[PDB]
């Protein structure tokens, strides 16, 4: 005897971090073909559209995040340059501005990013080629875009 693996592993078993509430930025894991972070960017106005675009700092790429319950790791999420409305989904599966109520998303870590997802786990953020300016896409998990990551302003 000397060593022991039966109920324990490294480098995928082994996480330190489960976030917290405060000011962040999502953006996906593929990254810009820019070369550069591929944040989450917010069209101004409501009941619409969200889009992705290369990270810059601006208003438009920074969002509000608080913990609605870890018992589901879901997660209230609103623009910090309009705290009074949220981001949900709708109809043609795309990510859409609406009114302040309850809505939230499912982030998790994993063994090098992030998964993002709807509460009820039938669906995952993803994109169609990962490009700057593209609108950013709902379904099942993606086989190249389905990774994500959330990190401090």
């Amino acid at each position: 005897m000397g060593h022991h693996h039966h109920h324990h592993h490294h480098s995928g078993d082994s996480p330190a971090v489960t976030l917290s509430a405060g000011n962040y930025i999502i953006y996906n894991r593929v990254l810009s073909p820019r070369g550069e972070k591929l944040a989450l960017t917010y069209p101004g106005r409501q009941r619409t559209p969200v889009t992705v675009s290369p990270l810059d700092g601006s208003s438009e790429q920074a969002w509000i995040l608080r913990s609605y319950d870890s018992n589901s790791n879901t997660w209230t999420i609103s623009p910090v340059g309009s705290p009074n409305s949220q981001i949900g989904w709708g109809a043609g599966n795309v990510p859409v501005v609406l009114p302040p109520n309850n809505y939230v998303w499912t982030l998790t870590l994993t063994s090098g990013g992030y998964n993002i997802q709807d509460g009820k786990r039938t669906v995952s953020w993803s994109l169609n080629n990962a490009t700057a300016g593209e609108e950013v896409s709902i379904g099942a998990d993606a086989t190249f875009s389905g990774r994500w990551v959330i990190e401090k302003v």
